[PDB]
């Protein structure tokens, strides 16, 4: 069996500690890693150690900056999730020249890149005419542009069940993200864990995003971080499989 555990998110369920960020443990490779140190301490009440590798998901400070209580490991990002990420006037973006000196970068610039058996970064999703929500900018050279999260990637975890999606806040759309694995792998989605970042989105947003989740057959979906109870509220009305809460503790187990 391969498990997976949530060791950072906003809520928690007794014991472990919670914070606005994401992490989570995805069988040999760790997903993102919170804000601050949460994550460890939640592992520690777990026992676990963590593996080498850590895939960020983009370059903000609530999935990159638990990587300043880490060293040695090697870290998977983009190129640009360099690029200095603000949201409206308020920085947010991630210490990389501390995190590359104490860690190792390891740079992703394919749409698809292979990590170990049957895991899978996928690149940017497809916009398909969409763009971001909400007010989120980059510099790159000290030039202020809007921020389409060039960066932004998601883990693929082929499984004999179907595929396993791991994403951290899908700025490029939950639903341009799936389409996009639709689109790459034969295989069936079975299960969706991440934050879909839902919040300023509006309920016919959701509704439509839910429908993606339905006409590609996925059978369950585990909605953390960024979502928002309103957006979960929609999926447990109208998506057509199992919805799961997410909390810090939680712990998944899943055929290989
Ligand atoms: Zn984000």
């Amino acid at each position: 069996h391969m498990r997976i555990h949530v060791l950072c998110d906003d809520s928690s369920q007794n014991g472990f500690e919670s914070e606005h960020g994401f992490s989570v443990l995805v069988d040999s490779v760790l997903f993102d890693t919170g804000k601050s140190d949460v994550f460890l301490k939640n592992a520690r009440k777990l026992g676990i150690d963590l593996p080498k590798d850590v895939l960020i998901s983009h370059g903000h400070y609530d999935h990159a900056g638990g990587l300043l209580y880490l060293s040695g490991k090697r870290v998977w990002l983009r190129k640009e999730a360099l690029d200095q990420k603000y949201s409206g006037e308020r920085y947010a973006g991630a210490d990389w020249n501390e995190v590359l000196y104490y860690n190792t970068g390891k740079f992703v610039i394919e749409r698809i890149t292979e990590i170990g058996k049957n895991m899978f970064l996928l690149g940017p999703a497809n916009l398909r005419g969409k763009v971001p929500t909400g007010d989120f900018f980059v510099e790159r050279n000290g030039e202020r542009r809007k921020d389409l999260f060039e960066d932004e990637q998601t883990l693929v975890v082929r499984t004999k069940e179907g595929l396993v999606v791991i994403t951290g806040c899908s700025h490029r759309g939950i639903d341009n993200i799936l389409l996009d694995i639709a689109e790459t792998f034969n295989e069936r989605i079975k299960m969706v864990v991440g934050g879909f970042h839902l919040l300023k989105s509006s309920d016919d947003e959701i509704e439509k995003i839910v429908k993606a989740f339905n006409e590609l057959g996925v059978e369950t979906v585990v909605p953390c971080h960024c979502t928002g109870e309103r957006a979960v509220d929609i999926f447990k009305r109208e998506f057509l499989g199992k919805i799961m809460d997410c909390y810090a503790g939680l712990k998944l187990e899943v055929s290989d």
